[PDB]
């Protein structure tokens, strides 16, 4: 960083904007018609990135006054600004209330006209329909489909609510902004009534992947990063429904793209298996003897039934063949249940403390509570062990927040807190920051921090402060970090008799009703986690007088992010208002750094027993504490970052593999490598060079089907005889069975081979979420877990190849 990036960007903004202001007396003059035209003119000449810069200075223009006379909102140079930065594939900085929902309008409706689709992302279902809804009208006016997504399957599209009246008001030359009206801001009195109701909005429903043909499509970083996931569990693929990353915009972006962005996001379901076939399978196990009915490898650690094995498991469970495509669950049973009994060992491998299973870790030697082996296993061992079942879910697929937005071609984010960990987004995202100036004067008075010397008097003091305030009728919002401070908060002013509200962050819809009152006289709101976040709260009568909304903040995070969200909700467009932070030295902040010097600075100063310190001084050291606390918590969450980056290759690699099945006609080609890789990797391990193992060779095979290989008296002359006559046996059963089962057999073997991949993928997730967690306790972990997971991979696919032969050999055999 060589010179003030900030200012240097600004000042080419400025003078875009300038030039986009200009424009604007021309369009003013035209007719709703002539500049829907012009919509069509800009569709025709932008076809690309390079097209849109060309003509974005008429592109911007025409939504401001699409805005101004579909919705009555001029948006104002900063937000045209921030509409800028958008566009630029930046973090567009612009503080809570300066309009983000409108100003992405400009850059979202530009890039759409590129024809291959615009993600704005938001943090929840209520957030991703309001906002599609509310920006609606000026998308339709100019001729762009608007589609939503939500949760549990919902998809909509934003149509007129009346079209034939919308039409009217198009073609006829209506305006809710009546001309002539020259402010920035419009009256409510002076609102066309006739045009708002013409103007209106509603959602239909419509397919998912109609959703993404929209020409820009609203929706939550959740539902974005599952449609991706469910995209790669299609058993055809033409059921995928996204098409393609093109350009997103995150709002909210540094609660998405880094708070969100800690854990990964995980498709998972219900197993709907009743805990009985468990104990069934267990019963059925005890039946199997050992080297007649199957053998076990105990180096590989696994089970292989025997001709008599599986015919056995025919006639118990019953069906015709253990290996059709129907019954993949039984065998996974089966199997499940005897290596349940045979390869894990009580007081070895895992104990029976109290009516439940635990491991007994392999990395540490320790017990490892209410953590499962993977794959079911752990129930086949309760089952075995005759104690209480535990449920689990599925986990079908994962991928992290940063590697899901790192697909698009080009990535942008808003938010009113961003530029204090503008390296997040540049080392991780690829995206700067750009600090937009508020459109009024921000004149809110933010408080120097009190500190406490502990949580006791802290609170007794929160109260104390709400109980003055609301006596004043000042409205108060008190933010906390958890439901649990929050009711305990709310115990503390039932008992004082105080009116309030408490808003724990779950219920998005009912929660944005409520707190949109906050700021009426005398409302004292108790907000979770940014409860309500992204509604806006207006100031009730009287209320400015008062000072306007009073923030408490009980605690500052280990983020200033966070506490700069809070005190960015009071005021919004030059509103008074004011925030105060309230510390202790038990506070999980200061328990990091800085309790035992404060408390120290507390005591020489003679702070009085219940009362607070309150310094510029202090606020700075806090300040300079935070800073400290995240820049280390950044370096571990990117050396997570790296180890999950390692864990995104390998599902790259699998996601690739597995379309290609999903496009493959014929699978010829790939079982010939496959059949090649079983073969070959066994013949260079027993039979290169020196050595001549046909004994351990044979039973390397041994998975396989008897009548396949008898290599018993042969007396090969090469190890390439050897590989040849094992090929070609393998090669030989394939083309028989071929015929003997017709056609259908190639769709049976792309479920088959779909099913094994997706199973051993989920297994392998499993296992190497404990190798993550056992490298980075162990505490550059980067290396070492490449190299373990390198391993880990590699054994997956050898399995995946054997299981995909072996199964292909043996499904609907007489
Ligand atoms: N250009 C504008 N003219 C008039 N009102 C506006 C304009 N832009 C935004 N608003 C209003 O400003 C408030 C905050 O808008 P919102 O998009 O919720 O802000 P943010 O997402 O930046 O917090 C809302 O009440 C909205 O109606
Ligand atoms: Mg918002």
């Amino acid at each position: 960083i060589l010179f003030d990036k900030n200012k240097r960007i600004l000042k080419k903004y400025a003078k875009m904007v300038s030039k986009i202001n200009q424009i604007e007396s021309d369009l003013r003059s035209k007719k709703n018609s002539e500049l829907i035209r012009l919509s069509m003119v800009l569709k025709e000449k932008v076809n690309s990135f390079e097209d849109a810069d060309e003509h974005l200075f008429e592109a911007f223009a025409l939504v401001r006054e699409a805005a101004r006379r579909t919705l009555g909102m001029r948006p104002f140079d900063v937000q045209v600004m921030g509409g800028i930065a958008l566009h630029e594939g930046k973090v567009a900085e612009m503080k809570t209330g300066e309009g983000k929902t409108l100003a992405a309008t400009m850059p979202i409706y530009l890039n759409a006209l590129i024809g291959k689709g615009v993600h704005l992302v938001t943090v929840n279902d209520y957030l991703a329909r309001r906002d599609a809804l509310w920006m609606g009208p000026v998308y339709l006016f100019l001729g762009l489909r608007v589609g939503v997504i939500n949760s549990l399957g919902k998809s909509y599209e934003v149509v007129w609510k009346n079209p034939d009246l919308a039409r009217k008001a198009i073609e006829e030359n209506w305006s809710v902004w009546p001309d002539g009206f020259n402010g920035e801001v419009l009256k409510e009195e002076s609102m066309n009534k006739e045009a708002v109701e013409a103007f209106q909005v509603e959602l239909k429903e419509i397919t998912r992947k109609e959703a993404y043909l929209c020409d820009v499509t609203y929706g939550t970083n959740n539902e974005f990063g599952f449609d991706y996931l469910r995209d790669n569990l299609v058993l055809d693929y033409n059921d995928k429904v996204q098409r393609g990353h093109f350009y997103a915009i995150v709002d909210e972006a540094d609660s998405v793209l880094i708070d969100e962005a800690r854990t990964p996001l995980i498709i998972s379901g219900p197993s709907k298996e009743s805990p009985s076939v468990y104990r069934r399978f267990a019963q059925i196990a005890k039946k199997f003897v050992k080297d007649k009915d199957f053998t076990v490898d105990e180096k590989a650690r696994t089970i292989i039934l025997t001709e008599e094995g599986v015919a056995k498991a025919e006639k118990i469970i019953g069906v015709e063949n253990l290996y059709d495509p129907g019954n993949v669950s039984l065998l996974y049973h089966l199997i499940n249940a005897l290596k349940a009994l045979h390869l894990f060992k009580k007081d070895v491998d895992y104990v029976v403390m109290n009516g439940e299973v635990i491991i007994v870790d392999e990395f540490t030697g320790r017990l490892l509570p209410g953590r499962r082996y993977s794959g079911g296993l752990h129930q086949a061992i309760e089952a075995k062990e005759g104690v209480p079942i535990k449920e689990e879910s599925i986990t079908y697929a994962t991928i992290t927040f940063q590697n899901y937005f790192r697909m698009y071609e080009k990535l942008a984010g808003m938010t009113g807190t961003a530029k204090t960990e503008e390296s997040e987004f540049v080392q991780v995202y690829g995206m700067e920051v750009v600090v937009i100036p508020t459109h009024k004067p921000m004149i809110r008075k933010d408080h120097d921090d009190l500190v406490f010397r502990t949580q006791k008097e802290k609170y007794e003091k929160i109260v104390e402060e709400i109980e003055k305030r609301y006596k004043k009728g000042q409205p108060v919002l008190v933010g906390t970090t958890s439901i649990e401070k929050s009711e305990l908060l709310s115990s503390m002013l039932k008992k004082k008799g105080i009116p309030h509200q408490v808003l724990n962050a779950k219920y998005h819809e009912k929660e944005a009703e409520i707190v949109a009152k906050a700021g009426q006289k005398g409302m004292v709101t108790i907000a979770t986690n940014m409860a309500g976040r992204g509604t806006d709260i207006k100031l009730g009568p009287g209320v400015a007088e008062l000072g306007g909304l009073c923030i408490i903040g009980t605690e500052r995070h280990e983020s200033r992010r966070i506490d700069n969200q809070l005190r960015g909700r009071a005021g919004r467009q030059g509103d008074p208002g004011e925030s105060i932070f309230f510390l202790s030295l038990e506070d999980d902040l200061l328990r990091i750094f800085g309790s035992e010097q404060i408390g120290k600075v507390m005591n020489i100063l003679k702070i009085e027993e219940g009362q607070p310190i309150q310094h510029p001084m202090l606020s700075k050291l806090i300040e300079n504490i935070q800073k400290k606390v995240e820049g280390i918590n950044f370096s571990i969450r990117k050396t997570l970052m790296e180890m999950d980056d390692v864990l995104d290759k390998q599902r790259r690699a699998v996601y690739s593999l597995r379309d290609q099945i999903l496009l493959e006609k014929d699978y010829d080609e790939y079982l010939k490598d496959i059949f090649e890789d079983v073969v070959s990797t066994r013949v260079e391990e027993f039979c290169s060079g020196k050595n001549w193992d046909i004994e351990s060779l044979k039973n390397s095979l041994s998975f396989f089907p008897a009548g396949l290989f008898d290599l018993d008296e042969k007396q090969f002359s090469s190890s390439e005889e050897l590989h040849d006559y094992l090929f070609n046996r393998l090669w030989e059963e394939y083309q028989r069975k071929k015929q003997e089962i017709g056609e259908d057999y190639r769709k049976v073997i792309r479920f088959l081979m779909l099913r094994i991949i997706d199973d051993h993928w989920r297994r392998y997730l499993e296992e190497v979420e404990h190798v993550k967690e056992a490298v980075q306790l162990r505490s550059d972990p980067i290396v070492e877990f490449k190299k373990e997971t390198y391993y880990m991979f590699d054994e997956m696919m050898r399995r995946i190849n054997d299981t995909i032969a072996n199964y292909v050999l043996r499904v609907l055999e007489h």
